[PDB]
C-alpha cells in the first residue's frame, strides 16, 4: 500500500514544481522530463518488490564480426550521412581540474575537445564534406562550454550544443524531489544517465537540426576515448549490413577483467556488469573464457531508428541506482551499451586496441604526453618501432591531483624500451631522464628521492632518500 | 680520467680547459688502490668541473657527469649509489641510495 | 610449486594456467640452495600469479597464497615474516615484522 | 629379502662386538644386552616393512580413580614394603649447563637430588624406616656422579648406584652398528629409553639387592618433577587394589593438549603420542574432549611383578625411533607409561597439579625461585593465600642459556599478585622489582630495556629503551 501512497506523493510533488514554473515552453518540456521520471520511480519501486546465471550464456560464433573481415572503406558521398555525437558531461573535477574535462590539455596546450574538431576538420579538408559533429553537454559544464567554444569561430566546423535533462535528486527518507522551486540550487539536480541522449536529441530539437541536414548514420563515443576516430571502413560494414545498432569491441586485456561483457541471451543480445550479476558468480564470471569482449562504448546507430524507437516510445532501460549525500539521495542513471537490445540486426563489432586509449587517471596523462606518441594532423598513432604492446605505469597514490604532477615531474621521461614501471613514494624525476626494461622505485616512508638529471637505469630496483639542493 | 692525452708519452692537459686543475679530495674510504677499482669502474667525465668532495661510501656509475661544484655527503654507515649516466650541475648530494639488479 | 605435475617422471603444466609462466626474481639473498629451505619451508600457492619480486630478508610462511603482482621490498637490515595463510592481491609490501613464537 | 639381508648382517656385526671382548663378566653382561637389541632391530624392520583411529576409543569411567576418593595414609608399618626408584640420565647440557642436570641448583644453593634426598630423610626421621632410593643413572653422568655423591656419606640414607645399558649407535645407510672395537668412544653409543628400567634393574643385580631388603612396592619418577614427593595415601590404594601398575594422571591443561593419553583400547589400557596418531586425526586428538588425560610419568609398581615380566619375558615395548648425526644414525627408546599394557589391574589415578612442576626451561626456573614456594623440610607447598592456577611466565629467546639468566636477572622479582608476564628482547630487572596484573614488556629489536630498581608495574604495556650507567 505505501508503494501507491508514495507514488501519490511522488506524483503531487513531481506536479508541484510543474504547476510552479514561469514559462509554457518550460513547462512543456518539464512536463515530459518530469513524467518519465514518475514512470521509472514507479518501476524502481516495483522491481525492488519483484528483486538470471542461467540465462547467462556464452555469446554464439555469431554474434561478433572481426575488423579483419570488413570490406573496403565507404565513398566519400556516403560520408554526408553521417552524424558524430559526443559526451560531453564530465567535469574536471573528477581529476581535482577546475571546469568541463573537455577543456582540460593533453598534449602541446590542445584540450581533448580541441583533437576532436582537428579530426573534423582532417576529414573536411581531406575530401570536402561537412560531417556534423554533436556535443551533448551538461548543466555544470554548458557556462564554462559557451564561453570557450567561442575559440572555435571561423573555421569550418558546424558546432551546435544542448543541455541533457535535468532532473531532481529524490530524498533517500521521504522518496521525494528535494528541490521545491523551478530556480532550485544545482545541488538539487543530477545529470542522468547516457540513455537520455536519445530523448534529449529529439526534445532539444537537435534530431530535427540533424534531419535538416539530411544525416542518417550516428556514431557515439566518449570524450575521454582519443582512440574515437572516424575511420570510412566501419561504416562501410554499416551501409551493407543496414544494422540499426553496432558496438565497437576489443579483447579483455588482464586490466579489462572488470566492466561489461556482451551477451547472447538468446539471440537478443544483452550486456551485464558487477552491478547485476550474483555474487555466487562474479569469481565465475571473472574467469577469462565465456566472457571474452567488453564494451568499448563506441557505438554506431541510425538517426531514423532513434527516431522511431522515441516515437515508438519503446526505449526502456536497466535503471542505475547512485546515492550521494548533500551536506542522502538517490540517482537514477543508464548505459549507453544496454540499448542494444531493442535494435534490429544489432551485432557487435571486434576491434584492434588502438581504438581504446582512455584518459581516467594520472598514469595515462604520462603515456600520452612522452615520446612514444606522435600527433599527425590531430591522429595518435603509435610509432610503428614499438614492439610489444603499451608498457604498463601504475604512479603511488601521490600523483593523483593533476597539478601537482606538473611539480614532481617537469620534463617526461624517455618511454622508449620501457617494460614495467612501479613508482611509490615522493619521487622527483629530473629532465632527460631514460628507463629500459623494468624499473622499481621504492621511496621510503616520508622521505624523498630525487632521481638525478641524465640517469639512465636498466633493469633494477631503486630504494632510499636522495636530496638534491642548488648550491 | 678524459682530461688528460698521452702523445709518445707526454702528458699535456687539454688546451680547451680553462683555469687551473680542478680540486678533487675524496674521503678516507678510498685510501687504498685496490679498493678503488670497485668504486669507480669507469673514471667520471671532469671537463668543466670546478670542485668535488666526497665522503662516505658512493659508488659512481658509467658514463657519469660532473659539472660546476658538486658536493657528495654519504650518510653514515650508508651507501649512494649514483645512476648511470647521471648529469650533476652546482648541487648538494646527501642521502642513501641502493641500485640492486632485478 | 603447484603449477607443475609430474607423470610417470614427464613434466606438463596444467592446462588451466593461462598465459606464459609468472616471471619470479628472488634477491641476492637467496643465491645458495641451502639457505632456501630456511626461508621458504613450503612453497606458495603460485597459481593465479602474474610477477612476483623479492628483495632483502623475507620469510615466507606456510600457505601463502599470491594473486596478481607482489612486490615485497625488505627495510635494508629487517626482516619481513609474512604471516601464515597470507592472502595477497595486486600490492606493494614493504617495512618490517617479526613473529616470535610467545 | 632386504630384511632378512640386513637382519643378517646385523647379526654377525653384533656378534663380533660381542666376540671381540676382554672379560667374561662383560661378555656375559654384552651378549645379553646386544642379543636383546638384535630382537628389537628384527621387530623394528618387520614393523617398517608392515608399516587405529576407529580403535582410539575414549577411556571407560572405569579405568580412572580420583585421588580425593582415595582413603586414609597407609600405616607406617607398611612402608618398610616400598622402594623409589629415580631416572637420572638427564645431563645439563639441555639447558646448556655442564654436568648432569641431578646436579644443577635450583634453590638456595640445592641439588634437585638434595631434595630427593631431602624428602627420604624427613620421612626416615619421622617414623625410623628406611626407604631405599635407586638411582638409574647413566654412563654420561656417573663419573661426575660417582664424584658429587660422595657428599651424602653418613647421613642414614641408603644410596644404590647403577649404569643402565650402553647400546651401540646403529649407522642409518649399512643398517650395522657403528663402533668395531670394545673400548670404541661414547659417540658410537647412546642410552635408551626409560622402559630399560626393568631389565637394567635386574641385570645389574638391584632387583637382588631390592629385594634382599624386602621390598614389594616400587615407585618410579623423573628427578626434574620436583613435585613426586612420596606421599603415603596412594600406597594404601595400592596395597588395597594390589594392581600391578598404578599410573597418576592429572588434567590436560591449555598447555598439555600434546602428549601422551592414557587409551582403553577394550580394557587393554594403553597409552599413545604424535609419534602413532594418524596426521588426518591429530587436530582431533587435540580437541578437550574424548581425550582428557597425560601422562605424569608418576607410578607406582610391584618389584614380583617386575621380576615376573622379565622372567616371563612378558615385556614388550613399543620402539621409538631418533635419529643424530655424528660430526646418521638411528636409536631405538621406549617410554615408561607404555608397559601399562602388560600389568594385571593396571589403572590411572588423577591426582591434584600440585604434584607436576617439571623444570626444563627458563620459564621454570624464575617461577621456583620467586618468593612463591617455601621450602618445608624439602617439600614445596604453595602458599594457601595464593588465589587462582600459578601465574604464566613465557620469557623470550634470549633467556635460553642458564648463564645467562644471572646476569640479567640478579635478584628475582616479587611474584605474588602477578597474572601474566611476557618478556621479548633484551630486558633487565633491577632489585626489588614488583609485578601485578599482567605486565607486557616487548624491547625495541637490538636495544635493551633496564628496569629501574623498585619499580612498580600494575596492568601496564612497557616498550622502548632505557639506559642506566653508574654516574
Amino acid at each position: 500500500a505505501s508503494t501507491s501512497v508514495a507514488a501519490s506523493q511522488m506524483r503531487n510533488a513531481l506536479n508541484a514544481l510543474a504547476e510552479t514554473v514561469p514559462d509554457p515552453n518550460e513547462r512543456k518540456r518539464f512536463e515530459a522530463e518530469m513524467d518519465n521520471f514518475f514512470a521509472l520511480f514507479r518501476r524502481f519501486l516495483n522491481d525492488k518488490a519483484k528483486g538470471n546465471w542461467d540465462r547467462i550464456a556464452p555469446p554464439q560464433p555469431s554474434q561478433v564480426v572481426n575488423y579483419d573481415d570488413i570490406g573496403k572503406e565507404s565513398s566519400v558521398e556516403f560520408l554526408n550521412k553521417l552524424a558524430v555525437v559526443k559526451l560531453n558531461g564530465g567535469l574536471g573535477t573528477s581529476m581535482g581540474c577546475v571546469g568541463p574535462k573537455s577543456v582540460i590539455e593533453v598534449r602541446e596546450g590542445m584540450s581533448f575537445l580541441d583533437l576532436s574538431v582537428r579530426q573534423i576538420e582532417h576529414l573536411n579538408r581531406t575530401y570536402n564534406v561537412n560531417v556534423p559533429f554533436v556535443l551533448m553537454n551538461s548543466f555544470n559544464t554548458d557556462q564554462d562550454t559557451q564561453s570557450i567554444i567561442k575559440k572555435y569561430q571561423g573555421h569550418n566546423v558546424d558546432i551546435i550544443t544542448f543541455n541533457q535533462s535535468r532532473y531532481p535528486r529524490i530524498i533517500k527518507d521521504s522518496l521525494l524531489p528535494a528541490p521545491k522551486s523551478f530556480d532550485a540550487p544545482l545541488q538539487d539536480w543530477y545529470p542522468p544517465g547516457h540513455g537520455d541522449v536519445f530523448e534529449s536529441l529529439y526534445n532539444s530539437g537537435t534530431l530535427d537540426k540533424l534531419l535538416e541536414r539530411g544525416v542518417e548514420y550516428i556514431f557515439l563515443s566518449n570524450a575521454d576515448n582519443l582512440g574515437a576516430v572516424v575511420d570510412t571502413r566501419i561504416l562501410q560494414h554499416m551501409i551493407d549490413t543496414k544494422a540499426e545498432y553496432i558496438m565497437e569491441l576489443t579483447d579483455k586485456t588482464k586490466a579489462d577483467v572488470k566492466g561489461g561483457t556482451i551477451i547472447d541471451y538468446e539471440g537478443k543480445v544483452r550486456l551485464l556488469e558487477i552491478a547485476q550479476v550474483p555474487k555466487e558468480h562474479v569469481n565465475e564470471f571473472k574467469s577469462i573464457k565465456k566472457f571474452k569482449y567488453f564494451n568499448t562504448n563506441n557505438i554506431w546507430m541510425n538517426l531514423r531508428a532513434i527516431k522511431r524507437v522515441v516515437e515508438e516510445n519503446e526505449l526502456e532501460m536497466e535503471i542505475i541506482a547512485n546515492e550521494k549525500s548533500i551536506p542522502a539521495i538517490y540517482q537514477l542513471e543508464t548505459a549507453v551499451g544496454a540499448a542494444i537490445r531493442h535494435f534490429k540486426n544489432a551485432h557487435g563489432v571486434n576491434v584492434p586496441r588502438r581504438r581504446f586509449l582512455p584518459v581516467k587517471t594520472c598514469s595515462d596523462l604520462l603515456l600520452v604526453k612522452s615520446d612514444l606518441y606522435r600527433l599527425e594532423h590531430g591522429q595518435l598513432v603509435m610509432d610503428p618501432n614499438r614492439f610489444g604492446g603499451v608498457p604498463v605505469i601504475k604512479l603511488g597514490s601521490d600523483f593523483k591531483k593533476v597539478s601537482d604532477f606538473q611539480k614532481r615531474i617537469p620534463s617526461i621521461p624517455r618511454i622508449v624500451e620501457l617494460d614495467h614501471l612501479t613508482i611509490t613514494g615522493a619521487v622527483n624525476l629530473g629532465r632527460n631522464v631514460t628507463l629500459k626494461g623494468t624499473v622499481i622505485i621504492v621511496a621510503t616512508e616520508g622521505s624523498t628521492i630525487d632521481i638525478p638529471p641524465g640517469s639512465v637505469l636498466e633493469n633494477c630496483v631503486v630504494q632510499g632518500s636522495l636530496r638534491i639542493l642548488e648550491h
